[PDB]
């Protein structure tokens, strides 16, 4: 009912919120388990509002999804 | 099975050969037709040789790929 390939981060919205709405599509979302690892590592830092996205970077690729919440906790309003 | 998401272009491999893998592969992936699109703008230029990388870049997305072929024909070897 939507792709995951629409979802990003608003200029206010909290991290949190763009990564629960993140996983929500991405649950429903029809592919393989390694298709969705790489959505995630591709999709969820390039559709970051610009200081999210520069904090995702300074962290690098293998970073968790915990460790991303609270290094972005962080910034936003809400 | 195989994933779309290692489906490389060999230095030598004829760029049809490389086209014909990676849509028999993606024909084959589990996944909607707007991220199957993705995939394609995506990952078949990224995982091209990189001869063919170059000329797609500047060809750019979308793109139909008899024109993609058509633009990469004189690159490389002849295959297998």
């Amino acid at each position: 009912p939507t792709s995951i390939l629409d979802i990003r981060q608003g200029p206010k919205e909290p991290f949190r919120d763009y990564v629960d709405r993140f996983y929500k599509t991405l649950r429903a979302e029809q592919a393989s388990q390694e298709v969705k690892n790489w959505m995630t590592e591709t999709l969820l830092v390039q559709n970051a509002n610009p200081d999210c996205k520069t904090i995702l970077k300074a962290l690098g690729p293998g970073a968790t999804s915990e460790e991303m919440m609270t290094a972005c906790q962080g910034v936003g309003g809400p």
